[PDB]
């Protein structure tokens, strides 16, 4: 099991344009298009990322290529955060994987930079405190069974929750 692997599982995988949780257009696996309620902007954001016409679908190998890109910006985005960024650097392989995984689900740095407490308790390696806080969230409510998958594996360090 990796980041990859992981990820796969928790996003699945759409060859055409379809709503996230959240109702907003993505495609892929996990890649958002758009939070507008376009579906002709989203059309549009995907020929842009793709560099073609796509009319709404692509490839798996193009769903591939965006993942990957996807995966290394939200790698970027923990090591460029001066939050995440030295606590990222104080957990194991394993765990590392679970805060890409979260950073790649909110799409953003930022999102999970705001979990200040959890933040700490994981530096703190304070794991069963950790799983506790992260629960206590919209995160959690929303997505529970991800979530789970999640906060398990930081509290384990193991990928048995994907196993």
């Amino acid at each position: 099991m990796n980041i990859f692997e992981m990820l796969r599982i928790d996003e699945g995988l759409r060859l055409k344009i379809y709503k996230d949780t959240e109702g907003y257009y993505t495609i892929g696996i996990g890649h958002l298009l758009t939070k507008s309620p376009s579906l002709n902007a989203a059309k549009s954001e995907l020929d842009k990322a793709i560099g073609r016409n796509t009319n709404g679908v692509i490839t798996k190998d193009e769903a591939e290529k965006l993942f990957n890109q996807d995966v290394d910006a939200a790698v970027r985005g923990i090591l460029r955060n001066a939050k995440l960024k030295p606590v990222y650097d104080s957990l194991d392989a394993v765990r590392r994987a679970a805060l890409i995984n979260m950073v790649f689900q909110m799409g953003e740095a930022t999102g999970v930079a705001g979990f200040t407490n959890s933040l700490r308790m994981l530096q703190q390696k304070r794991w069963d405190e950790a799983a506790v806080n992260l629960a206590k969230s919209r995160w959690y409510n929303q997505t529970p069974n991800r979530a789970k998958r999640v906060i398990t594996t930081f509290r384990t360090g193991t990928w048995d929750a994907y196993k």
